[PDB]
Protein backbone atom coordinates (compact mmCIF):
# COMPACT_ATOMS: atom_id res chain seq x y z
CA UNK A 1 0.00 0.00 0.00
CA UNK A 2 1.32 3.80 -0.11
CA UNK A 3 2.62 5.49 2.99
CA UNK A 4 -0.05 6.66 4.66
CA UNK A 5 0.19 10.09 6.56
CA UNK A 6 2.59 11.29 3.84
CA UNK A 7 1.80 14.47 1.81
CA UNK A 8 3.62 15.06 -0.82
CA UNK A 9 4.57 17.94 -2.79
CA UNK A 10 5.14 17.96 -6.48
CA UNK A 11 9.08 18.66 -6.77
CA UNK A 12 9.12 19.47 -10.78
CA UNK A 13 9.49 23.23 -10.06
CA UNK A 14 12.91 22.68 -8.30
CA UNK A 15 16.02 21.99 -9.17
CA UNK A 16 15.78 18.49 -8.85
CA UNK A 17 14.64 18.81 -11.93
CA UNK A 18 17.37 20.63 -13.75
CA UNK A 19 20.01 18.49 -15.49
CA UNK A 20 23.35 18.09 -14.73
CA UNK A 21 26.61 16.50 -15.87
CA UNK A 22 28.02 14.26 -13.35
CA UNK A 23 31.78 12.45 -14.63
CA UNK A 24 30.94 11.83 -18.35
CA UNK A 25 27.29 11.21 -17.77
CA UNK A 26 24.04 14.30 -19.02
CA UNK A 27 21.78 13.04 -15.77
CA UNK A 28 17.92 14.86 -16.82
CA UNK A 29 17.61 15.15 -13.18
CA UNK A 30 19.28 14.84 -9.94
CA UNK A 31 17.15 11.80 -8.20
CA UNK A 32 20.06 9.50 -7.39
CA UNK A 33 19.62 5.80 -6.57
CA UNK A 34 22.39 5.48 -4.00
CA UNK A 35 24.08 2.29 -3.56
CA UNK A 36 21.44 -0.58 -1.77
CA UNK A 37 22.68 -3.88 -1.09
CA UNK A 38 19.53 -6.43 -1.59
CA UNK A 39 21.40 -9.75 -1.23
CA UNK A 40 20.09 -11.39 -4.21
CA UNK A 41 23.94 -13.00 -5.11
CA UNK A 42 24.03 -16.15 -5.71
CA UNK A 43 26.41 -18.49 -4.17
CA UNK A 44 29.19 -20.01 -4.67
CA UNK A 45 30.98 -17.32 -6.37
CA UNK A 46 29.25 -13.99 -5.64
CA UNK A 47 27.13 -13.98 -8.76
CA UNK A 48 25.19 -11.49 -9.53
CA UNK A 49 21.60 -13.04 -9.46
CA UNK A 50 21.11 -14.61 -12.37
CA UNK A 51 16.82 -14.46 -12.35
CA UNK A 52 16.17 -11.17 -11.28
CA UNK A 53 19.26 -8.98 -10.91
CA UNK A 54 18.39 -7.34 -14.83
CA UNK A 55 14.57 -6.53 -14.57
CA UNK A 56 15.57 -4.89 -10.79
CA UNK A 57 17.50 -2.32 -12.44
CA UNK A 58 15.95 -2.24 -15.34
CA UNK A 59 12.81 -1.00 -13.72
CA UNK A 60 14.98 1.39 -11.91
CA UNK A 61 16.25 2.81 -14.53
CA UNK A 62 13.14 3.67 -16.73
CA UNK A 63 13.24 7.18 -15.67
CA UNK A 64 15.49 8.36 -18.76
CA UNK A 65 19.07 10.11 -17.50
CA UNK A 66 19.04 8.49 -14.01
CA UNK A 67 22.29 8.14 -12.05
CA UNK A 68 22.00 4.91 -10.73
CA UNK A 69 24.79 3.73 -8.17
CA UNK A 70 24.74 -0.42 -7.85
CA UNK A 71 24.76 -2.59 -4.72
CA UNK A 72 28.15 -2.74 -3.30
CA UNK A 73 30.15 -5.06 -5.20
CA UNK A 74 33.36 -6.71 -3.21
CA UNK A 75 37.07 -6.22 -4.72
CA UNK A 76 37.97 -9.68 -4.01
CA UNK A 77 37.33 -13.12 -2.05
CA UNK A 78 39.41 -11.44 0.64
CA UNK A 79 37.24 -8.06 0.72
CA UNK A 80 33.91 -9.91 0.97
CA UNK A 81 32.24 -12.09 3.40
CA UNK A 82 28.80 -12.48 2.61
CA UNK A 83 27.65 -15.16 0.68
CA UNK A 84 25.21 -13.22 -1.21
CA UNK A 85 26.45 -9.65 -2.36
CA UNK A 86 28.18 -9.81 -5.90
CA UNK A 87 31.31 -9.42 -6.47
CA UNK A 88 33.42 -7.61 -9.56
CA UNK A 89 36.68 -9.64 -9.76
CA UNK A 90 35.43 -12.92 -11.58
CA UNK A 91 34.65 -13.31 -15.88
CA UNK A 92 31.25 -15.36 -14.48
CA UNK A 93 30.35 -12.22 -12.40
CA UNK A 94 31.34 -9.52 -14.62
CA UNK A 95 28.96 -11.84 -17.69
CA UNK A 96 26.39 -11.04 -15.20
CA UNK A 97 27.38 -7.10 -14.76
CA UNK A 98 27.59 -6.32 -18.68
CA UNK A 99 23.76 -7.56 -18.93
CA UNK A 100 22.73 -5.27 -15.75
CA UNK A 101 24.71 -2.24 -17.61
CA UNK A 102 23.49 -2.78 -20.94
CA UNK A 103 19.80 -2.64 -19.59
CA UNK A 104 20.49 0.56 -17.81
CA UNK A 105 22.02 1.81 -21.09
CA UNK A 106 19.36 1.05 -23.04
CA UNK A 107 16.80 2.93 -20.90
CA UNK A 108 18.74 5.58 -20.80
CA UNK A 109 20.08 5.92 -17.67
CA UNK A 110 23.79 5.48 -16.11
CA UNK A 111 25.33 2.83 -13.70
CA UNK A 112 27.87 3.53 -11.37
CA UNK A 113 29.62 0.30 -9.52
CA UNK A 114 30.15 1.17 -5.81
CA UNK A 115 33.27 -1.17 -4.76
CA UNK A 116 33.28 -2.71 -1.26
CA UNK A 117 35.66 -4.18 1.19
CA UNK A 118 33.67 -5.38 4.29
CA UNK A 119 36.84 -5.20 6.86
CA UNK A 120 35.33 -5.65 10.39
CA UNK A 121 31.75 -6.37 8.97
CA UNK A 122 32.50 -9.27 7.40
CA UNK A 123 31.17 -12.66 8.59
CA UNK A 124 34.34 -14.45 10.46
CA UNK A 125 33.31 -18.24 9.51
CA UNK A 126 32.34 -17.71 6.23
CA UNK A 127 36.05 -16.02 5.24
CA UNK A 128 37.76 -19.19 7.55
CA UNK A 129 35.66 -21.42 5.54
CA UNK A 130 37.50 -19.97 2.35
CA UNK A 131 40.68 -19.45 3.76
CA UNK A 132 40.75 -16.21 3.86
CA UNK A 133 41.59 -13.39 7.08
CA UNK A 134 39.63 -11.56 8.70
CA UNK A 135 40.82 -8.40 8.41
CA UNK A 136 40.28 -4.70 9.93
CA UNK A 137 42.68 -1.53 10.46
CA UNK A 138 43.18 -2.81 14.30
CA UNK A 139 43.57 -5.66 16.18
CA UNK A 140 42.39 -4.75 19.56
CA UNK A 141 39.52 -2.67 19.08
CA UNK A 142 36.31 -5.00 17.48
CA UNK A 143 32.78 -4.02 16.13
CA UNK A 144 30.72 -5.78 18.52
CA UNK A 145 31.28 -9.12 20.86
CA UNK A 146 29.54 -10.90 19.02
CA UNK A 147 31.60 -10.33 16.20
CA UNK A 148 35.15 -10.63 18.59
CA UNK A 149 33.50 -14.09 19.69
CA UNK A 150 32.83 -15.62 16.25
CA UNK A 151 36.30 -14.98 14.90
CA UNK A 152 37.58 -16.66 17.88
CA UNK A 153 35.11 -19.71 17.44
CA UNK A 154 36.22 -19.81 13.94
CA UNK A 155 40.03 -19.95 14.10
CA UNK A 156 40.25 -16.59 12.65
CA UNK A 157 40.93 -13.45 14.78
CA UNK A 158 40.19 -9.58 14.05
CA UNK A 159 43.89 -9.31 12.33
CA UNK A 160 45.26 -5.69 11.57
CA UNK A 161 46.43 -5.47 8.06
CA UNK A 162 50.08 -4.75 7.44
CA UNK A 163 51.30 -2.42 4.68
CA UNK A 164 51.36 -4.67 2.37
CA UNK A 165 47.78 -6.36 2.70
CA UNK A 166 46.98 -2.78 2.06
CA UNK A 167 48.81 -2.42 -0.93
CA UNK A 168 47.03 -6.16 -1.99
CA UNK A 169 43.86 -4.49 -1.55
CA UNK A 170 44.91 -0.96 -3.19
CA UNK A 171 45.74 -3.78 -6.43
CA UNK A 172 41.75 -5.31 -6.02
CA UNK A 173 40.71 -1.92 -5.93
CA UNK A 174 42.24 -1.23 -9.19
CA UNK A 175 41.83 -4.45 -11.16
CA UNK A 176 37.81 -3.95 -10.31
CA UNK A 177 37.61 -0.54 -11.26
CA UNK A 178 39.20 -1.66 -14.55
CA UNK A 179 37.06 -4.69 -14.68
CA UNK A 180 34.05 -2.72 -14.06
CA UNK A 181 34.32 -0.41 -16.75
CA UNK A 182 35.61 -2.83 -18.88
CA UNK A 183 31.74 -5.05 -18.43
CA UNK A 184 30.83 -1.13 -19.69
CA UNK A 185 30.05 1.15 -16.35
CA UNK A 186 30.02 4.43 -16.60
CA UNK A 187 32.16 4.89 -13.23
CA UNK A 188 32.85 3.55 -10.06
CA UNK A 189 32.19 4.83 -6.22
CA UNK A 190 34.66 3.85 -3.99
CA UNK A 191 33.05 2.87 -0.73
CA UNK A 192 34.43 5.16 2.46
CA UNK A 193 31.69 5.16 4.42
CA UNK A 194 28.87 2.88 6.67
CA UNK A 195 31.77 1.24 9.47
CA UNK A 196 33.51 -1.12 6.37
CA UNK A 197 37.34 -0.95 6.10
CA UNK A 198 37.81 2.21 4.43
CA UNK A 199 35.83 3.84 7.79
CA UNK A 200 37.15 2.09 9.79
CA UNK A 201 41.00 3.48 8.89
CA UNK A 202 39.19 6.84 9.06
CA UNK A 203 37.73 6.43 12.31
CA UNK A 204 39.78 6.65 15.81
CA UNK A 205 37.89 4.72 17.16
CA UNK A 206 38.57 1.43 15.00
CA UNK A 207 41.91 2.95 14.30
CA UNK A 208 44.21 2.56 16.78
CA UNK A 209 47.34 1.93 15.16
CA UNK A 210 50.73 3.56 15.51
CA UNK A 211 52.29 3.36 12.04
CA UNK A 212 51.55 5.29 8.89
CA UNK A 213 48.24 4.70 8.72
CA UNK A 214 46.86 5.56 11.85
CA UNK A 215 47.43 7.92 14.90
CA UNK A 216 46.76 11.62 13.11
CA UNK A 217 44.31 13.33 10.81
CA UNK A 218 46.18 12.51 7.95
CA UNK A 219 47.55 8.92 8.87
CA UNK A 220 43.66 8.14 8.93
CA UNK A 221 42.87 9.19 5.61
CA UNK A 222 46.19 7.54 4.30
CA UNK A 223 44.57 4.32 2.60
CA UNK A 224 41.23 5.84 0.84
CA UNK A 225 43.40 8.66 -0.20
CA UNK A 226 45.72 6.02 -1.91
CA UNK A 227 42.84 4.09 -2.94
CA UNK A 228 40.98 7.70 -4.86
CA UNK A 229 44.83 8.22 -6.30
CA UNK A 230 45.18 4.96 -7.87
CA UNK A 231 41.35 4.48 -9.62
CA UNK A 232 42.04 8.12 -10.61
CA UNK A 233 45.47 6.80 -11.94
CA UNK A 234 43.23 3.60 -13.44
CA UNK A 235 40.71 4.81 -15.22
CA UNK A 236 40.26 8.70 -14.98
CA UNK A 237 39.43 11.15 -12.06
CA UNK A 238 35.61 11.63 -14.07
CA UNK A 239 35.36 7.83 -13.33
CA UNK A 240 35.71 7.97 -9.61
CA UNK A 241 33.42 9.13 -7.22
CA UNK A 242 34.12 8.54 -3.12
CA UNK A 243 31.16 7.90 -0.65
CA UNK A 244 31.25 8.96 3.00
CA UNK A 245 29.43 9.34 6.30
CA UNK A 246 30.97 11.75 8.66
CA UNK A 247 27.95 11.40 11.16
CA UNK A 248 27.38 7.42 10.94
CA UNK A 249 27.55 5.49 13.96
CA UNK A 250 26.46 2.12 11.69
CA UNK A 251 29.15 -0.99 12.40
CA UNK A 252 30.30 1.19 15.62
CA UNK A 253 32.20 4.16 13.92
CA UNK A 254 31.91 7.30 16.25
CA UNK A 255 29.74 10.16 14.71
CA UNK A 256 29.05 13.30 16.33
CA UNK A 257 30.74 12.03 19.72
CA UNK A 258 34.20 12.36 18.47
CA UNK A 259 35.10 15.72 18.59
CA UNK A 260 37.59 15.01 16.07
CA UNK A 261 35.20 14.02 13.49
CA UNK A 262 34.35 16.99 11.38
CA UNK A 263 38.00 17.27 11.59
CA UNK A 264 39.13 14.10 10.07
CA UNK A 265 36.47 14.61 7.06
CA UNK A 266 37.32 18.08 6.62
CA UNK A 267 40.80 17.16 5.87
CA UNK A 268 38.99 13.99 3.10
CA UNK A 269 37.44 17.00 1.28
CA UNK A 270 40.03 19.27 1.36
CA UNK A 271 42.62 16.79 0.05
CA UNK A 272 39.85 15.99 -3.09
CA UNK A 273 39.79 19.84 -3.64
CA UNK A 274 43.13 20.24 -3.73
CA UNK A 275 43.77 17.31 -6.10
CA UNK A 276 40.53 18.89 -8.21
CA UNK A 277 42.50 22.39 -8.32
CA UNK A 278 45.55 20.02 -9.78
CA UNK A 279 43.22 19.19 -12.38
CA UNK A 280 42.08 15.99 -11.23
CA UNK A 281 38.76 16.68 -9.76
CA UNK A 282 36.53 13.40 -8.69
CA UNK A 283 33.43 13.13 -10.24
CA UNK A 284 31.36 13.84 -7.28
CA UNK A 285 31.40 13.24 -3.56
CA UNK A 286 28.59 11.62 -1.83
CA UNK A 287 27.60 12.10 1.46
CA UNK A 288 25.57 10.14 4.29
CA UNK A 289 23.51 13.13 5.96
CA UNK A 290 23.54 13.32 9.75
CA UNK A 291 19.65 12.78 9.15
CA UNK A 292 20.19 8.81 9.42
CA UNK A 293 23.08 7.36 11.61
CA UNK A 294 22.20 3.64 10.88
CA UNK A 295 20.28 3.27 7.82
CA UNK A 296 18.38 -0.28 9.73
CA UNK A 297 16.78 2.42 11.96
CA UNK A 298 13.00 3.54 10.56
CA UNK A 299 13.15 7.35 9.10
CA UNK A 300 13.21 9.89 12.03
CA UNK A 301 15.04 7.82 14.35
CA UNK A 302 18.96 7.95 14.64
CA UNK A 303 19.00 11.29 13.62
CA UNK A 304 21.79 13.53 14.81
CA UNK A 305 20.57 16.59 15.68
CA UNK A 306 24.40 18.35 16.58
CA UNK A 307 26.04 18.29 13.33
CA UNK A 308 25.51 18.98 9.77
CA UNK A 309 27.29 17.99 6.32
CA UNK A 310 27.26 21.86 5.08
CA UNK A 311 30.92 22.41 5.94
CA UNK A 312 32.12 19.79 3.02
CA UNK A 313 30.62 22.53 0.51
CA UNK A 314 32.98 25.20 2.33
CA UNK A 315 36.14 22.88 1.18
CA UNK A 316 35.16 20.54 -1.88
CA UNK A 317 33.69 22.11 -4.96
CA UNK A 318 32.37 20.02 -6.83
CA UNK A 319 28.59 18.17 -7.12
CA UNK A 320 27.63 16.83 -4.01
CA UNK A 321 25.13 14.15 -3.35
CA UNK A 322 23.27 13.62 0.20
CA UNK A 323 21.00 11.02 1.02
CA UNK A 324 19.32 10.28 4.20
CA UNK A 325 15.06 10.23 4.97
CA UNK A 326 14.45 12.86 2.17
CA UNK A 327 11.85 10.65 0.22
CA UNK A 328 9.54 11.41 3.15
CA UNK A 329 10.81 14.84 3.40
CA UNK A 330 10.08 17.00 0.12
CA UNK A 331 10.64 20.63 2.01
CA UNK A 332 14.13 19.61 3.44
CA UNK A 333 15.14 18.49 -0.31
CA UNK A 334 12.87 21.80 -1.52
CA UNK A 335 15.31 23.75 0.24
CA UNK A 336 18.94 21.92 -0.44
CA UNK A 337 18.14 21.92 -3.77
CA UNK A 338 18.75 25.34 -4.03
CA UNK A 339 22.13 24.91 -3.96
CA UNK A 340 22.95 23.83 -7.59
CA UNK A 341 25.61 21.75 -7.45
CA UNK A 342 23.74 19.41 -5.20
CA UNK A 343 22.03 16.00 -6.00
CA UNK A 344 19.81 13.60 -3.79
CA UNK A 345 20.09 10.14 -3.23
CA UNK A 346 16.37 8.15 -2.84
CA UNK A 347 17.05 4.68 -0.67
CA UNK A 348 14.54 3.40 0.57
CA UNK A 349 11.86 4.31 -1.48
CA UNK A 350 13.97 3.74 -4.78
CA UNK A 351 13.58 -0.20 -3.34
CA UNK A 352 10.03 0.23 -2.73
CA UNK A 353 9.08 2.42 -6.35
CA UNK A 354 10.77 1.13 -8.99
CA UNK A 355 9.46 4.53 -10.59
CA UNK A 356 10.38 7.17 -7.47
CA UNK A 357 11.43 9.83 -9.69
CA UNK A 358 7.67 10.58 -11.77
CA UNK A 359 6.48 9.95 -8.81
CA UNK A 360 8.95 13.06 -7.23
CA UNK A 361 8.55 15.40 -10.01
CA UNK A 362 4.37 14.48 -9.78
CA UNK A 363 3.71 14.75 -5.93
CA UNK A 364 2.38 10.90 -5.92
CA UNK A 365 1.99 9.14 -3.07
CA UNK A 366 4.64 6.82 -2.08
CA UNK A 367 4.64 3.01 -1.92
CA UNK A 368 5.38 1.44 1.20
CA UNK A 369 8.75 -0.07 1.78
CA UNK A 370 8.75 -3.88 3.34
CA UNK A 371 12.11 -3.82 5.53
CA UNK A 372 12.03 -7.89 5.83
CA UNK A 373 12.61 -8.26 2.06
CA UNK A 374 15.57 -5.66 2.04
CA UNK A 375 17.72 -8.80 2.29
CA UNK A 376 15.99 -11.68 0.88
CA UNK A 377 16.40 -14.28 -1.20
CA UNK A 378 13.68 -13.53 -3.73
CA UNK A 379 11.93 -11.86 -6.48
CA UNK A 380 9.38 -10.87 -3.69
CA UNK A 381 9.78 -7.61 -2.63
CA UNK A 382 12.58 -6.82 -4.99
CA UNK A 383 11.45 -6.63 -8.64
CA UNK A 384 6.98 -6.73 -7.88
CA UNK A 385 6.65 -3.67 -6.04
CA UNK A 386 4.68 -1.57 -8.36
CA UNK A 387 4.81 1.54 -10.63
CA UNK A 388 2.54 4.02 -10.04
CA UNK A 389 -0.47 2.75 -12.75
CA UNK A 390 0.10 -0.57 -11.64
CA UNK A 391 -0.63 0.39 -8.04
CA UNK A 392 -3.81 1.97 -8.78
CA UNK A 393 -4.71 -0.71 -11.23
CA UNK A 394 -4.50 -3.02 -7.66
CA UNK A 395 -6.37 -0.46 -5.81
CA UNK A 396 -3.57 0.82 -3.99
CA UNK A 397 -5.24 4.22 -4.01
C1 LIG B 1 18.81 -2.31 2.62
C2 LIG B 1 19.89 -1.27 2.53
C3 LIG B 1 21.08 -1.56 1.85
C4 LIG B 1 22.08 -0.60 1.75
N1 LIG B 1 23.25 -0.89 1.09
C5 LIG B 1 24.25 0.05 0.96
C6 LIG B 1 25.43 -0.24 0.27
O1 LIG B 1 25.60 -1.32 -0.29
N2 LIG B 1 26.41 0.74 0.19
C7 LIG B 1 26.21 1.97 0.79
O2 LIG B 1 27.09 2.82 0.71
N3 LIG B 1 25.05 2.26 1.46
C8 LIG B 1 24.07 1.31 1.55
N4 LIG B 1 22.91 1.61 2.22
C9 LIG B 1 22.73 3.00 2.79
C10 LIG B 1 21.92 3.80 1.72
O3 LIG B 1 22.65 4.02 0.52
C11 LIG B 1 21.41 5.16 2.20
O4 LIG B 1 22.52 5.97 2.53
C12 LIG B 1 20.49 5.05 3.42
O5 LIG B 1 19.53 4.02 3.20
C13 LIG B 1 19.80 6.37 3.76
O6 LIG B 1 19.03 6.85 2.67
P1 LIG B 1 17.44 6.64 2.67
O7 LIG B 1 16.87 7.24 3.93
O8 LIG B 1 16.94 7.36 1.45
O9 LIG B 1 17.17 5.14 2.61
C14 LIG B 1 21.90 0.66 2.33
C15 LIG B 1 20.72 0.96 2.99
C16 LIG B 1 19.72 -0.01 3.10
C17 LIG B 1 18.44 0.29 3.83
C1 LIG C 1 28.80 -5.73 -0.61
O1 LIG C 1 28.50 -4.48 -0.01
C2 LIG C 1 27.73 -4.65 1.09
O2 LIG C 1 27.44 -5.74 1.59
C3 LIG C 1 27.24 -3.33 1.66
C4 LIG C 1 26.31 -3.28 2.87
C5 LIG C 1 25.91 -4.50 3.54
N1 LIG C 1 25.56 -5.49 4.10
C6 LIG C 1 25.90 -2.05 3.38
C7 LIG C 1 26.70 -0.93 3.18
C8 LIG C 1 26.31 0.29 3.70
C9 LIG C 1 25.13 0.38 4.42
C10 LIG C 1 24.33 -0.73 4.62
C11 LIG C 1 24.72 -1.96 4.11
CL1 LIG D 1 25.74 24.45 2.00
Amino acid sequence: SFVKDFKPQALGDTNLFKPIKIGNNELLHRAVIPPLTRMRALHPGNIPNRDWAVEYYTQRAQRPGTMIITEGAFISPQAGGYDNAPGVWSEEQMVEWTKIFNAIHEKKSFVWVQLAVLGWAAFPDNLARDGLRYDSASDNVFMDAEQEAKAKKANNPQHSLTKDEIKQYIKEYVQAAKNSIAAGADGVEIHSANGYLLNQFLDPHSNTRTDEYGGSIENRARFTLEVVDALVEAIGHEKVGLRLSPYGVFNSMSGGAETGIVAQYAYVAGELEKRAKAGKRLAFVHLVEPRVTNPFLTEGEGEYEGGSNDFVYSIWKGPVIRAGNFALHPEVVREEVKDKRTLIGYGRFFISNPDLVDRLEKGLPLNKYDRDTFYQMSAHGYIDYPTYEEALKLGWD
